[PDB]
């Protein structure tokens, strides 16, 4: 930090968790910005471990809320050019896609661009068109989207490609810190106006990888990347040849050895940065040299690490938190 953001966001009870009779365990204060959890195990008030972060969106935090608070100065910092990346962390089920993706209201009530319950993605696709329009900046947007699953690479926007290809990594020549996902699909949104039915073929495809080869979101990492080539001009003023990139990441679930290792890998490599330790392990996973460009700095970086709020799901709750709290060491002050 202020480079490397960490952030908490509680979900709402699910189902799940009202018919096991799970108890509320989470008190998240986004003031202080602490995250309190009840180890009650047949202690209370006994045990309430509290972490701190850079922020904490209780389980009413909407999404426009979380764009604005994380989202908005790190877009503005890839307009300026810059290469930044958000991560989605935790369990299944605690809001990683909800987060980076979100969903339609019920419905047809809004369209895709006011719709509250868009995540990231969608909005910052909107966003960049609307500021850059706005302003008169020549610019084009695209996005490519692939699945890490496996440790074997997959692309969801290639239309002709299938489901089942895999797809090929080398480095970069002209670019030590960098690699080349050869034949990695890059649509061209030409304006807001496609950016939906470009998300819809991409959300298409990789239920189509799922269902055929198995390959489960939930056990798989989701890269979204939106290049922005800006070219900004003022008469007597400067005139700026600027590229921005955005990856945007849904993490497999906190909760096969291949998730545990490229999810540590990456915690570790954040926590290099963040302690500025000469070693940051980059080539240890496909995840953290594939998005190794967008790390070091001078970028923003923000982890949204996803928790329940149920004692149901105690374990994996202080499992996201602890990792959270690895990443980027932040103190507990005084109450
Ligand atoms: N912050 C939140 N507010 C409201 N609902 C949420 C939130 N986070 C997750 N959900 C809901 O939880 C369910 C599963 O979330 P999902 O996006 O699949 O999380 P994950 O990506 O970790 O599996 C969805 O029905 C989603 O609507
Ligand atoms: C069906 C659905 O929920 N959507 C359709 C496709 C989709 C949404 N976000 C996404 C983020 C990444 C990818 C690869 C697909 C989607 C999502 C959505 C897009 C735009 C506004 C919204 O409120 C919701
Ligand atoms: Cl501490
Ligand atoms: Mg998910």
């Amino acid at each position: 930090g202020k480079n490397i953001q960490v952030v908490v966001r509680c979900r709402p009870f699910n189902l799940a968790e009202r018919k096991a009779s799970a108890h509320s365990i989470v008190e998240c204060d986004p003031v202080r910005k602490e995250v309190s959890v009840r180890t009650g195990g047949l202690a209370d008030k006994s045990s309430r471990k509290t972490y701190t972060f850079d922020m904490v969106f209780g389980a009413s935090t909407k999404q426009i809320d979380v764009y604005r608070s994380v989202v908005c100065p790190i877009l503005d910092e890839v307009i300026m050019g810059y290469n930044c990346t958000i991560f989605a962390y935790g369990q299944t089920g605690t809001g990683k896609t909800f987060t980076m993706e979100g969903e339609r209201s019920p419905n047809e009530e809004y369209t895709w661009e006011e719709d509250p319950l868009a995540g990231i993605i969608p909005r910052t696709l909107h966003q960049i068109f609307e500021k850059l329009t706005d302003n008169g900046t020549e610019f084009s947007v695209k996005v490519s989207l692939l699945e890490i699953y496996n440790e074997e690479l997959f692309d969801l926007l290639n239309p002709s490609s299938d489901v089942s290809e895999r797809l090929q990594m080398f480095d970069d020549p002209r670019n030590k810190r960098g690699v080349i996902i050869k034949g990695l699909e890059e649509i061209t949104v030409h304006n807001k106006d496609e950016v939906y039915q470009i998300l819809e073929k991409g959300a298409a495809k990789r239920t189509t990888a799922a269902t055929l080869m198995n390959a489960y979101s939930s056990r798989s990492h989701s890269v979204f990347s939106v290049t922005i080539h800006m070219k900004e001009t003022t008469i007597d003023g400067e005139e700026l040849v600027k590229i921005g990139k955005l990856n945007l990441v849904d993490l497999a679930g906190s909760e096969a050895g291949n998730i545990n290792q490229s999810l540590l890998t990456l915690g570790r490599v954040i926590t290099a940065l963040v302690e500025r330790t000469p070693h940051v392990p980059y080539r240890e996973s496909k995840l953290t040299r594939i998005l190794q460009d967008s790390l070091g700095g001078r970028t923003r970086t923000s982890i949204i690490a996803t928790i329940s709020p149920a004692s149901l799901n105690l374990e994996e709750t202080l499992s996201t938190l602890e990792y959270a709290h690895r990443a980027k060491n932040i103190l507990n002050k005084p109450e």
